């Protein structure tokens, strides 16, 4: 995260830290949604470290486990190209609470937080501590404007600032984006997947369109 | 590979492409060679898919095969950080030659050869055809006193130009550093790995120093 500040322990317990380098979000408590740029494809794997319960990942309070088993958002290809999730399995448990993803289009807007341990520059090292941030909505249309490579609408959410320094980063994609619903809890509507650079002028960032795939994600789920 | 050229169908028939977008050198026909950091630890993992046979990642040539395991370097942590290796066992062969890699420092200078699949410019895409460049070895020292990062000077080997843009880059880490040994059949020295941008005046890249790690390499690969 660029421009980013400490969360505190205990903030957002649904997040996790997995050991390719990216972040996720308890879906279940076994069950880690994160990007499918993350992952190489579907199949088992016992060969993914998820880092569970803190802010610190040095922290003797952190819960390791491994995967199981891992689900690639099917038919994806590549960030810029749209379908950008996947769920981990877990061997045990994390219990921490889970965060809800958006079903529907109802909170596709406003102002949203980011969490991660990527870097926090263009460039920089992974972080120990879990930064966040917040990233106002950008429409469809304002976003392609600013982009280079396709934005594919329906699957993709932007947000961020046009000058401001504050944006995710290389390291922070598989973590949530995410906001309040109208009951007053977090829920999750996207995924961190791709930008040009981090924090640039005129750029933004691009984000999984969750509720467009929230149905599969429940299918895939179901799988594991 | 910035500054490139495309690699003949044939040329360097031990190059495989990795389906987390990383690349790879065929150690034996059921072994990948590649950098931890393109792997997320060490157990089963069914989800990789490896091309091989082929320039082209289209070709209706290509073999493609799933990994059975991964093992990656036991310790490494950070790619500025050292150990960057892994291996990746396939369920079934790639019959194409196999790449040597170093066991003495004896070829660790001259002029290297790069390959990947990697940008051909900061923030580029992916490439469908194989890229190939010659790159120098530069000294640690040099090395070193370019660097904003660790250089671990027994793990990691330098090569390529202050200014000339001919570089690895985002995409290439993983796949092999080589030139010719003294019976003139290729042997392996690097393994892509990392860089401040790409072809960037005044840095290097920087490549697993693959002699350091023969024995461990060899150690890894007995117990697949
Ligand atoms: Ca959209
Ligand atoms: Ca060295
Ligand atoms: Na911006
Ligand atoms: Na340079």
């Amino acid at each position: 995260v660029v421009g980013g500040t400490r969360a505190a322990q205990g903030e957002f317990p649904f997040m996790v830290r997995l050991s390719m380098g990216c972040g996720g979000a308890l879906y279940a408590q076994d069950i880690v949604l994160t990007a499918a740029h993350c992952v190489s494809g579907s199949g088992n794997n016992t060969s993914i470290t998820a880092t569970g319960g803190v802010v610190d990942l040095q922290s003797s309070s952190a819960v390791k486990v491994r995967s199981t088993k891992v689900l690639q958002a099917p038919g994806f290809t590549k960030e810029t190209y749209g379908k950008d999730w996947a769920l981990i399995k877990l061997a045990q448990p994390i219990n921490q609470p889970t965060l809800k993803i958006a079903t529907t289009t109802a909170y596709n807007q406003g102002t949203f937080t980011v969490a991660g341990w990527g870097a926090n520059r263009e460039g920089g090292s992974q972080q120990r501590y879990l930064l966040k941030a917040n990233v106002p909505f950008v429409s469809d249309a304002a976003c392609r404007s600013s982009s280079s490579f396709i934005l594919v609408a329906n699957e993709m959410i932007c947000a961020g600032y046009d000058t401001k320094q504050e944006d995710t980063c290389q390291g922070d994609s598989g973590g949530p984006m995410f906001r309040k619903d109208n009951a007053d809890e977090w829920v999750q509507v996207g995924i961190v997947s791709w930008g040009e650079g981090c924090a640039r002028k005129g750029k933004y960032g691009v984000y999984t369109e969750v509720s467009t795939f929230a149905s599969a994600i429940a299918s895939a789920a179901r799988t594991l």
